[PDB]
């Protein structure tokens, strides 16, 4: 009863390659799952992590490039225009040919760089002020410096936009790299001295005189302040209760209890906020409903900002935008990157142009490049099979509620509502292939020049933030996905109550109709019960069946919530982390990932034993002497084959809210008595601790 099919080939040889069987499964399955590819495989210079996951991204890219790299005759003006946006990107002689022109074309709208001017107080200062300034970056670039003000979904309200105000995001990976001691201490110097080489690169094309000293002091004073800014934001952990975080008030509200004095204002919350929404042609009053997310830090703000000049101000803020444009400028200025990227990220080269270049036109027309992604690599009736595992697993999780003794009655109804009522999206919208009118009149206003690469990437930027403006007072649109289908991932939404399964993940080793179920359930099951139980994590349990941020729980069940899942805090908190430094990992900030990873493969693996039940066992793989309960395990497993390069290791062990793919697999199987009933493991075997954490 073995398995002979090509595909059935296909499969079991990716497993062997993969796994050490030298390994004990009991010892470590991750050496045991992936210990073949560790060994055969080194990071590419280009890549800061590697793995089978990266790889389907790398993969992926490739795709886009077929689909992108061709005129045909036929193609509608949407796809056109993604296609001429490709070509712009792609044309590095076109670029290096403009130098940092384009740059220094825009810098005039955005109240200029001080240390990159001559006379700056003159020309800009006397006209600046933060109101100003900051909204010009916000509202034409999306650009959010100082103060983040963004229309989004209201958490209360999952139909209608407002007004957000939130702390910003920095410059830094993380508020942790501004001790600049220590791990952190190469990424500060090279963050430092690449202010300091754009500064001069713009000083030399400007023809303006170099005093290097004075170039070090300047970007010096804007480490200065920018790391009073990252000590005055919140933590993470401090950010992970929504219902804390949500604080609605009015701008008069917000006027009178976060005041802030700038270069001797003081400031206007109405005017700032005005001159931003102006940019639509809406108007806003004093009398407007705002969301703060950061009360604190706008506090701790007021003592910190009167202390610095507009020049200062303004040498911070206009450099957060720059930073991230010179690498679409000429080649000195992409060279001037070099030792921050590889600080934060361990790459030693850029990855090719046709990469990025496909991945930003994706990023920028995700219809068009879906639409194009599907027609060239998605079958057609994997939506089916996957619609129906997703039914099965929805059921799974239902039928659990049952079983778990940590809940009442009451609090199962409304989770078993919640389920219920979970919309689920598979491959991508029929619309893209099927409705050419709507997807032209998507990038109508686009237009896009073949020689003008950086003329394009500013369009975009002040077409996808007056887009997202003008919605506040436009309910949210019930139709819309939230990711092209060529990604890479999947996802869950709070505030939409909806799982979403991009075609891009719907292959090996996650799934296909073609492979076994075991493997099916392992990989892409997994990662349905995934996104499902994120409706239930610490954050995704605030919100009820309609996106709405309500407390639907006792008291009891979700102080008993609290002290499940506080399990999982303690256990991954205690794994440490070589490739970091040794560092452990942030039990509380990975704690939603870490929750839906143990209810995913439970759900997962409760799914494969009723299709068991159903269905019969299926016939082995050739090659392996494993059955398909181990199978399963093994897959699952391998999903997560891949290293990390030491200096990405200390950025993401900060900055991802997943667990490393490493103890994404440990973790989760030391939890579960299915995988040590599956491998036969010893009591207190490291893979099986007697106390094993539950929530889901
Ligand atoms: C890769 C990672 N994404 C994920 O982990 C899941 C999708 C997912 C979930 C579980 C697995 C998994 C597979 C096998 C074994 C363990 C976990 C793989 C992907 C998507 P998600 O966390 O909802 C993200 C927020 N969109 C990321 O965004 O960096
Ligand atoms: C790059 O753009 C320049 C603009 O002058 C053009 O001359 C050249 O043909 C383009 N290269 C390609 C191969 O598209
Ligand atoms: C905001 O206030 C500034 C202060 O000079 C003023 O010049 C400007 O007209 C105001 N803008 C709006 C949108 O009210
Ligand atoms: C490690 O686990 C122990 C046992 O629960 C716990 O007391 C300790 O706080 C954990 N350490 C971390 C950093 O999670
Ligand atoms: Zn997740």
């Amino acid at each position: 009863g073995i398995c002979k099919s090509s595909d059935c080939i296909k499969s079991a040889a990716r497993l062997i390659q993969n796994m050490d069987a030298t390994t004990e499964p009991c010892t470590d399955f991750f050496k045991y799952a992936c210990g073949g590819w560790l060994k055969r495989n080194v990071i590419p210079e280009t890549s800061s992590r590697y793995g089978n996951f990266d790889i389907l991204r790398d993969e992926l890219e490739v795709v886009l490039k077929d689909v992108l790299q061709e005129p045909k005759t036929e193609d509608i003006v949407a796809v056109q225009k993604a296609k001429a946006l490709y070509r712009s990107c792609i044309n590095e002689s076109a670029i290096d040919s403009r130098g940092g022109e384009p740059l220094l074309k825009l810098l005039p709208d955005i109240y200029g760089w001080p240390v990159a001017t001559e006379n700056w107080e003159q020309k800009y200062g006397a006209s600046w002020t933060a109101e100003k300034a900051i909204a010009q970056l916000n509202s034409k670039y999306g650009k959010k410096v100082l103060i983040n003000l963004f229309v989004g979904t209201d958490d209360k309200n999952s139909v209608n936009h407002v007004i957000h105000i939130d702390q910003p995001r920095l410059g830094l990976p993380s508020r942790d790299y501004y001790e600049c001691t220590g791990i952190y201490k190469e990424a500060c110097t090279a963050y430092v001295d690449f202010m300091i080489s754009v500064a001069r690169l713009i000083r030399q094309e400007e023809r303006l005189p170099i005093d290097e000293n004075q170039l070090a002091l300047e970007m010096n004073k804007v480490m200065e302040l920018e790391k009073e800014i990252a000590n005055a934001t919140a933590k993470p952990e401090d950010r992970n209760d929504p219902m804390l975080l949500y604080n609605k008030m009015t701008l008069a509200q917000i006027q009178n209890n976060f005041s802030l004095e700038i270069n001797g204002k003081p400031f206007s919350w109405l005017n700032f906020t005005n001159e931003i929404m102006s940019t639509v042609n809406i108007s806003i009053t004093n009398e407007e409903d705002v969301v703060v997310y950061a009360p604190e830090y706008l506090t701790k703000l007021k003592p910190i900002l009167t202390k610095y000049s507009a020049r200062d101000l303004q040498n911070l803020m206009s450099w957060r935008f720059i930073m991230d444009l010179v690498s679409s400028l000429s080649r000195t200025y992409k060279e001037s990157r070099n030792a921050f990227r590889k600080a934060l990220y361990g790459t030693t080269s850029e990855t090719a142009t046709w990469r990025r270049c496909a991945n930003y036109v994706n990023g920028n027309m995700e219809n068009a490049v879906g639409r194009l992604y599907v027609e060239a690599a998605f079958a057609g009736e994997s939506k089916h099979v996957v619609e129906d595992l997703i039914a099965q697993i929805r059921e799974v999780f239902i039928q659990t509620l049952d079983d778990l003794t940590w809940m009442d009655a009451e609090t199962k109804k409304r989770a078993e509502e919640k389920a219920l009522a979970i919309k689920e999206r598979i491959g991508y919208p029929d619309d893209i292939v099927s409705n050419d009118n709507k997807l032209n009149n998507e990038y109508l206003e686009l237009n896009y020049k073949e020689d003008e690469y950086f003329e394009n990437i500013i369009q975009n930027l002040k077409f996808s933030q007056s887009k997202q403006l003008k919605k506040l007072r436009e309910k949210v649109d019930k139709d819309e996905w939230i990711s092209g289908a060529a990604v890479v991932n999947a996802f869950y939404s709070s505030g939409r109550n909806q799982i979403v399964f991009p075609a891009g993940i719907l292959q090996p080793p996650f799934f296909s109709a073609q492979q076994s179920n075991s493997l099916n359930y392992g990989g892409i099951g997994m990662v349905i019960g995934h996104e499902i139980t994120h409706g239930f994590d610490d954050n995704g349990r605030n919100f009820n069946k309609d996106g709405d941020l309500v407390d639907w729980w006792t008291q009891q069940s979700a102080s008993n919530f609290k002290e499940q899942s506080q399990c999982m805090v303690y256990q991954y908190g205690n794994f440490s982390w070589d490739l970091a430094g040794g560092q452990h990992l942030n039990g509380i900030n990975t704690l939603g990932e870490n929750i839906a990873d143990n209810g995913g493969l439970g759900q997962a693996y409760r799914a494969y034993q009723n299709y068991i039940k159903k269905n019969g066992e299926e016939k082995l793989l050739p090659g392996l002497d494993l059955n398909h309960k181990q199978l399963f395990f093994l897959n699952f497993a391998q999903v997560w084959c891949g290293t990390y390069r030491p200096e990405y290791a200390v950025n993401s062990i900060k900055t991802d809210v997943h667990s490393p793919g490493n103890f994404r697999i440990i973790g989760t199987l030391q939890n579960s008595a299915e995988f040590s009933e599956a491998f036969h493991c010893r009591k207190n075997s490291y893979m099986n601790p007697e106390k094993k954490c539950r929530v889901w």
